[PDB]
């Protein structure tokens, strides 16, 4: 396909604002509708992936407008993305291929687990992705995820409305038949609001939690809560002199320690970039998906930003999360002068191994706009106690949230967005159909099991967290309990076998293994016996004994109970075929190079074989996986027929579920 140029052109042949030039993708037009059956409030990623989700399961049924007060897709924390996510993305129409021109390669999670007591000594924990031919996992640039789900969105019969603001005050949402009017003005100073009569309202406002705050008081959890404040930094072309062993940027790294963790997180930034080119380079992706472009026939990630004008360059995002009964010393002004960068500054110092860690970034200065060199956020648990009702329904933050730590937010959190779409069907045909007690009586119980599902989601998530968190306390329970019992109860198995209908009832299924009740059993006494020891304590080595032999002793049960085949000790580094630690085990599949050039990380394949970032050709040897234990010739294509295309709908299949075989 030929590139076009037709945004960047328009804008400046009317002299378009930002949010001009992105509304005027709209199917209906730029100004907002009179009439829309579902109003989604917030253009977020939960926001967009409902709107596409619920489009892309019953094409042209619904009417669906998206209302997002940022002029432009604005700047968000969450950019590390997991498998279930991915498959989404490829069962909406952009496999890796293009994906990989916009976002960074995420090949797994690494943890290292620091000892407060002992420095400079640490243990790790390596899992890692899939071959290049099965699937991939995705580090994203907030901002250019949202400009790409709001394009296609748009190509797929969804009208978003940047610079457009949902005003909570004026708003009327009601069960009756088509009772809601939703005011949307461009901002409180605005004369002139609309109004969008509709059916449907779907609180996406995230954390801030607009429309469901009116129907509940945001809920805290017991005990203590977390912290983040956090940069961004440069991304190293040479990852050699950091100072873990067997360290690669192309994992979500997570440096753990008795306080919290510190996420590292590679991925390409397109700031600097006008709107509307990269709705141009964003459009043109899409047509090369759509024709079926060949990765080595498809423009790198450079030539796109020469092609389109835009602003391209490595970043590595680098936080802290933390607990927040750390007590920090009253003056920090040695270490800064705002609080975000003091905290994180102060904390950095306090592990010889962060600051030789640290010690290879260089900091960005105001990546995203003025201020924001430093970001803090207190408090980030809650639970929203009501999530729907007669009128609307709530989805993603706005619901609850937990922790950064597994990425609960974006890829759980869309079992919520993707189900609520689905549901958003009947919910809208039923108040066509029935009179309005009938139709909200037959509503809200069909909304019962939702509820349900959001009420026990957040403290599972919140039980998983507070796991994880007392078990890097030490450098044992990290790798050998904590995260041994996130991989086995949480990766996804029978996910090739996900398509758009089964897909919602496939993610609730999920929950990262947190409802796994063995998961939950050790969860249960290792947090009855580490909370009890004062935080600025070192956890006694008799707990820590007891804690892995109660652990290792539910896992020999539930790991012998399980029915689904896997290579564990090419996909664990430290364990073996069963999930036995091994002292010296170093050896796993290689997925995975590092480009000679420019730094980026590639997929091994042999349709691939320059750099889908530079350009550079590689060497054909390159491209070829390494599969420690070994897969013969026909165990290989075997595989990766699997993973190729998903099957077509079967309404008499069962679903696989991805969580392991219950023992009977
Ligand atoms: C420090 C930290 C790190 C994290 N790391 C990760 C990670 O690595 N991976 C991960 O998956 N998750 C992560 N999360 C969680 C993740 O950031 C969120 O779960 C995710 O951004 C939720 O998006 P959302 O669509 O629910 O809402 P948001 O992305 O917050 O979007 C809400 C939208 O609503 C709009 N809005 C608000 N009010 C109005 C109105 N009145 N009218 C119109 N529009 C409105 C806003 O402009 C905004 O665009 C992290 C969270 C934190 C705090
Ligand atoms: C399930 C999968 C997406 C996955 N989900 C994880 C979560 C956390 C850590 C690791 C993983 C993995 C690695 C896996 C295991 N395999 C199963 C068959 C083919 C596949 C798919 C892939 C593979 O090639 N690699
Ligand atoms: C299991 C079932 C009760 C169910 N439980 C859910 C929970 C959350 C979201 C959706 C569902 C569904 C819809 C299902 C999926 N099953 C496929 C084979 C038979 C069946 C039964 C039914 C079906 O036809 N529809
Ligand atoms: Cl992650
Ligand atoms: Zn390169």
């Amino acid at each position: 396909p030929t590139p076009k140029y037709t945004f960047t052109e328009r804008a400046a042949a009317g002299n378009l604002s930002d949010a001009e030039i992105l509304n005027s993708n709209n199917p209906t037009g730029s100004e907002l509708p009179d009439e829309s059956d579902v109003v989604v409030g917030g253009a977020g990623i939960h926001g967009l992936i409902y709107a596409l989700h619920a489009s892309k399961y019953k094409p042209n049924n619904l009417k669906i407008s998206v209302i997002e007060k940022n002029t432009r897709p604005g700047y968000k924390i969450g950019e590390s993305t997991l498998p279930i996510f991915y498959t989404w993305c490829k069962l909406h129409g952009i496999s890796a291929a293009y994906l990989l021109r916009l976002f960074g390669l995420k090949d797994g999670l690494c943890f290292y687990f620091l000892d407060r007591e002992n420095q400079g000594q640490y243990t790790d924990f390596c899992s890692v992705g899939a071959p290049g031919l099965v699937l991939a996992s995705l580090q994203i640039e907030r901002p250019m995820s949202e400009l790409l789900f709001t394009i296609l969105a748009q190509r797929n019969g969804v009208n978003v409305y940047h610079g457009r603001e949902v005003d909570f005050k004026s708003t009327v949402v009601q069960g009756g038949g088509q009772g809601n009017k939703i005011a949307v003005s461009r901002g409180k100073y605005d004369s002139t609001p609309k109004t969008i009569d509709s059916a449907l309202f779907v609180d996406a406002t995230g954390r801030f939690r607009q429309f469901c705050s009116k129907k509940a008081p945001r809920h805290r959890f017991d005990g203590w809560n977390c912290n983040a404040f956090w940069g961004y930094f440069t991304a190293p072309k040479d990852e050699s002199k950091i100072p873990f062993d067997l360290y690669e940027g192309d994992f979500t790294n997570h440096l753990c320690f008795p306080e919290g963790w510190v996420w590292v997180i590679r991925l390409p930034s397109w700031e600097g970039s006008p709107i509307a080119n990269l709705m141009d380079m964003v459009t043109y992706i899409l047509e090369c998906a759509d024709a079926g472009v060949p990765g080595d026939e498809l423009p790198s990630s450079e030539e796109l930003a020469r092609m389109f004008g835009l602003k391209f360059q490595w970043v590595t995002s680098i936080g802290f999360a933390v607990r927040n009964d750390v007590k920090y010393p009253e003056d920090l002004s040695a270490y800064g002068t705002r609080e975000a960068e003091q905290k994180f500054n102060y904390f950095v110092q306090k592990y010889e191994l962060l600051q030789q860690f640290m010690s290879n970034f260089e900091l960005i200065e105001n990546l995203y706009g003025p201020g924001t060199t430093w970001f803090i956020r207190k408090t980030l648990a809650y639970q929203s106690p009501v999530v729907s009702g007669p009128g609307w329904l709530a989805i993603g933050d706005a619901c609850g949230f937990t922790n950064p730590l597994y990425s609960p937010g974006i890829n759980v959190g869309m079992s919520t967005s993707t189900w609520a779409a689905q549901l958003s069907h009947p919910i809208v045909e039923i108040g066509k159909s029935a009179p309005a007690d009938a139709a909200e009586s037959s509503i809200r119980k069909l909304l019962v099991p939702y509820d349900d599902y959001c009420k026990s989601l957040v403290p599972a998530l919140e039980q998983m967290n507070r796991f994880n968190y007392v078990c890097y306390r030490d450098t044992r329970l990290g790798p050998q309990v904590a995260c041994l019992w996130q991989f086995f109860a949480g990766i996804e198995r029978y996910l090739s076998d996900v398509n758009i209908e089964t897909f919602a009832h496939y993610a609730i299924k999920w929950v990262w293994g947190a409802m796994v009740p063995e998961y939950q059993q050790v969860a249960q006494k290792c947090i009855e016996h580490i909370e009890t020891v004062p935080l600025d304590e070192r956890l006694p080595d008799a707990m820590v004994d007891e804690l892995l032999a109660f652990s290792n002793r539910i896992k020999s049960a539930a790991v012998a109970a399980d029915d689904f085949s896997l290579r564990w000790d090419a996909i664990l580094r430290s364990f073996d075929r069963s999930l036995n630690f091994v002292e010296g085990k170093t050896s796993r599949d290689i997925y995975t190079r590092q480009c000679s050039g420019c730094g980026a990380w590639l997929q091994l394949r042999p349709d691939w074989k320059k750099c889908h970032s530079c350009g550079l050709l590689g060497t054909e040897p390159q491209t070829a996986v390494t599969f420690d234990p070994p897969l013969t010739a026909e165990e290989e294509a075997l595989l990766y027929a699997a993973w190729n295309t998903a099957p077509k709908y079967d309404p008499s299949k069962e679903l696989k579920l991805p969580t392991p075989t219950r023992p009977a």
